[PDB]
């Protein structure tokens, strides 16, 4: 179905029990690298801080950081890569009491400890090398 | 005027005196790290062998490249970085002798020595964290 735009912005809140549900595809092939980029945002503003930042290059590596008052933090590198190429693929990011979950296609994937609440969080974008159909935040949870 | 489709594939010809004039912008700011990608490819099919790969990380370096038979070759890496914060770009890169040479908003900014001959390429594509408004290839001489 409809392409979203990308780079894609959407105004968020988190909290314990959110969901992010994204489906998109590679726009290339893994021999190239194609990017994906998802960051958690603490304002509209795409050079605010950023509470999480998810960072695949398809087939070889993904690195996760926060960006705090302008400033990189800590990168955590996972050679773990559940992509397949030239799939479609569903992420899911669950925000669990202590830390972000990443489902890929159903699978558990990698975890990010929260490093700033996620109340901060006001903005999420979706950006680098994919096509996306799909993108929610749920809003079911007091 | 008019945006030009992202990731831009041309069927192109190179030879001593061609020039690729390529006129775009960065999506995002540059504390966002958003990349530009320029591929000269020994066939239209995106998975073929690259006679010149370009890779910028805006505000960061610069590496470039060869993928022979399947395979990265010897990376070099620049830290020159003449591309301006939110600014448009305007790149040309000339086919001359010995080189392919990078002209960057009219600068020399980087050159690159043939490791395949420029009559292997077949394509050009442009892509990454860009808007493009103008792709030119020049078939003006013998
Ligand atoms: O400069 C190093 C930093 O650069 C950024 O682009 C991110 O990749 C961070 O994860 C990293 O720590
Ligand atoms: O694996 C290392 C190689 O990876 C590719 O993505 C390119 O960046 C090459 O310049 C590099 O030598």
């Amino acid at each position: 179905m409809s392409l979203l735009p990308v780079p894609y912005t959407e105004a968020a809140s988190l909290s314990t029990g959110s969901t992010v549900t994204i489906k998109g595809r590679p726009l290339v092939c893994f021999l190239n690298e194609p990017y994906l980029q998802v960051d958690f945002h603490t304002e509209m503003k795409e050079e605010s801080d950023i509470v999480f930042h998810f960072q695949v290059c398809f087939g070889r590596r993904v690195v996760m950081n926060s960006r705090e008052y302008g400033a990189w933090k800590q990168q955590v590198e996972s050679k773990n890569m559940p992509f397949q190429d030239g799939q479609e693929f569903e992420l899911s990011i669950s925000v669990l009491p202590d830390k972000y979950q990443v489902m890929v296609n159903g699978q558990s994937s990698y975890t990010f400890d929260h490093r700033i609440k996620p109340e901060a969080v006001k903005m999420v974008q979706v950006w680098r090398d994919i096509s996306l159909t799909k993108f929610n935040v749920s809003y079911l949870k007091r």
